[PDB]
Formats: structure tokens, C-alpha cells, sequence
């Protein structure tokens, strides 16, 4: 078994988890993996149903009591948008949740804030509008992300 203190020492990981749940207050997204509790940070890209999310995952203590093509394209959307958020640490401590509109093209049709800090939400919109999102690898994967939820939760 892990201790709370061994968990907090694990390395951050870039990946997606399934069985994700949200805190509709903090707007935090969490997951249990290998006996630790993880929180999704940076830019976070979820499937339309918000069960599977790709983010920069950070451990915050002990756990609380297609397939590869989906995980891969979510990673590509995250990198395309987060690489344009040049001054993320200026919003450390803030969150914004947004929703996108994607074309089969990979073109960003639209993006809209849905909640969180107003100055971070405006910076997130500007970063997303600069992004060059690759084309989806398949119509099936496009349908999965064509209306995806996106969070920004920047680090210190």
C-alpha cells in the first residue's frame, strides 16, 4: 500500500483516465489510480460525456474509497490549445470551464465559456482561437469530440 505522503511524491503524468468525477463547486475533476487520488490540471479535454478526461494529472493524497484513438486525439487537442496559452502562471489559483465546437476538418467552429474566473476565461478563448488543431483521425472520433468540454486550470 501507499501512504498519503508517498502519493504526494509521485510524478505528474500526461494522459487520460476513465471514471472521472467532478466537483461542481470548485470545478475540480478527479480520479483514483493505483491507490492515489489525482486532480486534472493545465488544459483538460474530456469526451462529450465527461467520463474520460485527458489532462496534466497531479496527485493529491490517498485514493477515496477507438479507445487509443480517443485518448490520442484528446491529447492532440490539449497540446494544440495549451501551447498557445503562453502566460498561464498569471492565472494560478483560477479555473475556467468551456465548451468547444469542432468541424470534421479540425477547424475550431466556436468556443464558449461556461463558468469560472472571467479574466482566465478570456485568456483561454484567445489561446484556443490561435490553436492549430489537427484533423480528427476518423468520423467516429470526430463525433466524440465535436462538442467537447474543455477546462483551463493553470499551475503556479
Amino acid at each position: 500500500a501507499e501512504t498519503v505522503e508517498s502519493c504526494l511524491a509521485k510524478s505528474h503524468t500526461e494522459n487520460s483516465f476513465t471514471n472521472v468525477w467532478k466537483d461542481d463547486k470548485t470545478l475540480d475533476r478527479y480520479a483514483n489510480y493505483e491507490g492515489c487520488l489525482w486532480n486534472a490540471t493545465g488544459v483538460v479535454v474530456c469526451t462529450g460525456d465527461e467520463t474520460q478526461c485527458y489532462g496534466t494529472w497531479v496527485p493529491i493524497g490517498l485514493a477515496i474509497p477507438s479507445g487509443a484513438d480517443i485518448n490520442n486525439y484528446a491529447g492532440q487537442i490539449k497540446s494544440a490549445i495549451e501551447s498557445k496559452f503562453y502566460d498561464a502562471s498569471s492565472y494560478a489559483g483560477k479555473t475556467c470551464t468551456l465548451r468547444i465546437k469542432l468541424a470534421p476538418d479540425g477547424m475550431l467552429l466556436d468556443i464558449k465559456p461556461e463558468g469560472g474566473d472571467p479574466a482566465l476565461c478570456q485568456a483561454a478563448l484567445a489561446a484556443a482561437k490561435l490553436a492549430k488543431i489537427p484533423k480528427p483521425p476518423s468520423q467516429a472520433v470526430y463525433e466524440v469530440f465535436k462538442n467537447a468540454p474543455l477546462d483551463f486550470k493553470p499551475a503556479a
